[PDB]
DNA sequence: ATGTC
């Protein structure tokens, strides 16, 4: 019988530590279209014209790349990406953080959101708004540890959600971290903003390949 | 096993 959601239902961003000071003096993770002061860039470039003209078919509408973007899981294939090298950037996974939130924290701050299916470029994926949609996602894709195949497991995989234009770093409750070094220099980081929330510092290896 | 498609 198929597994449902987590209440709450993490959800979880990915991004090079070389970005939380960004994030920090902002206060907000911008989406792509609002061009986020980056120092460290971990995508495909070759996917990324089409995020910035896949409409997204639920208000508030664009584009995916005018919404901040999560997966439902950590050890995302994005991340397989990264740990193995085959991205531009080759300083590999143990610089990765995941942020994680909850679906039902950004439905509480009133923030507009979509989600997903599957991954979001597909043109078959569908996009919801009721958190009671959860339920159309595939908890086992979402949760598997071995996703090359079949097809469809590592389609639904990554599923996604999608918080537009911004996402508040007081929203964030857990940075997870590869490594014991990595959780301190998140902590020098998080210190030189004394004024921000400070979310638990976990090391997760188990998030990681 | 897995190099986001
Ligand atoms: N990052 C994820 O966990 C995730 C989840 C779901 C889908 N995706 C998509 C996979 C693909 C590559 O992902 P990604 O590299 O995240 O996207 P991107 O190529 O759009 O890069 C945006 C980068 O900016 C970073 N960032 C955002 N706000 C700030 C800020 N205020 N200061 C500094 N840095 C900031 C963000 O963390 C990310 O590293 C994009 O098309 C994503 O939309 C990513």
């Amino acid at each position: 019988m198929k597994r449902t959601y987590p209440e709450p239902t993490p959800i979880y961003h990915i991004t090079h530590i070389d970005n939380l000071k960004g994030i920090l003096r902002m206060g907000k993770l911008l989406a792509h279209n609002q061009s986020p002061p980056k120092q460290r860039s971990i995508a495909y470039a070759h996917i990324q014209e089409r995020r910035n003209r896949a409409k997204v078919p639920q208000p508030p509408g664009g584009v995916l790349h005018d919404y901040v973007p999560f997966y439902f899981c950590p050890r995302s294939p994005m991340l397989y990406a990264i740990y193995s090298g085959a991205t531009e950037y080759q300083g590999g996974q143990e610089p990765i953080l995941h942020l994680v939130s909850s679906a039902q924290a950004v439905h509480k701050a009133g923030l507009p959101f979509v989600f997903t299916d599957r991954h979001g470029v597909l043109s078959h994926a569908r996009f919801f708004r009721q958190l009671e949609e959860l339920a159309q996602l595939d908890w086992e894709a979402i949760q598997a540890s071995y996703w090359a195949d079949p097809p469809e497991l590592r389609e639904k995989k990554q599923a996604a959600f999608l918080v537009y234009k911004a996402f508040p770093w007081a929203l964030i409750e857990e940075i997870a971290v590869y490594s014991q070094r990595v959780g301190e220099e998140v902590l020098k980081i998080l210190k030189q903003f004394p004024e921000a929330r400070r979310p638990r510092v976990c090391i997760r290896k188990d998030w990681y390949y």
